[PDB]
């Protein structure tokens, strides 16, 4: 009955700010099921080159993630490649997509990805950092 | 004849990035006709971040090899290979470990050592890589 639901948000944004990462998931379990390699993807990262096998492992296992998840949600705010691809392989999958960018950091989103939304299947929603749950609620009600 | 290539990386710094990735596109040069590289755009202006993101995918469709320098975090080229991967296009992603970086997983993870490859470099040898690459 729930719909599957996927996160990723940059290794760095997650640093930065921990209460952010769990506050978003612990809202989303709300609403559905939860899939994320986001810690795993940390660590690995973290090792480096020597991870290699377990970078394999993590892609395929997100690959399998995004096939299942029936919306993606990611963090748009700090630049990252992995969540890129994600979104992009998101797209070829034809899932919705739903990226959270806080424009109080004062970066810009990319321009890929904000010529990528539609405003129905691809939204983008702009928020600030106390406001989170109260989106997320709008968007899954 | 003349394969296509697609080329795109974040220049975030000064003129080392710049440099280095003029030194990639003029090897890519020898090799192909690079379409990526035929202030505030000219095309936000025309159509907006839309229009953007239909001009690079219409790239990434007629390219051949897409390659990707992948040392700096970007979300824009995460997604280029995220859809270059559901064409089916052969991709080449330039990290540079010497930058201190860490690639993403997910990245990393993509390799199949066909369609996919991912080569580590140092700064230097940039031109010889992508001379083994396309010979
Ligand atoms: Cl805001
Ligand atoms: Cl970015
Ligand atoms: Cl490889």
């Amino acid at each position: 009955m729930r719909p599957a639901l996927f996160f990723c948000g940059s290794i760095r944004g997650g640093r930065e700010d921990r209460t952010l990462y769990e506050r978003i998931v612990s809202r989303l379990r709300r609403f559905g099921t939860v899939l994320t390699e986001h810690v795993a993807a940390a660590e690995l990262g973290a090792r480096g080159e020597e991870a290699a096998g377990g970078d394999r492992l993590i892609h395929e296992q997100d690959l399998e993630w995004l096939q299942q998840a029936d919306v993606v949600v990611a963090e748009v705010t700090q630049p990252s490649l992995g969540v890129g691809y994600e979104l992009g392989r998101a797209v070829a999958f034809n899932k919705r997509i739903l990226c959270l960018f806080r424009p109080q950091s004062g970066r810009v989103l990319s321009a890929m990805i904000r010529g990528a939304a539609d405003g129905s299947r691809f939204q983008v929603w702009d928020y600030e950092e106390g406001e989170v749950e109260a989106l997320l609620d709008r968007y899954f009600e």
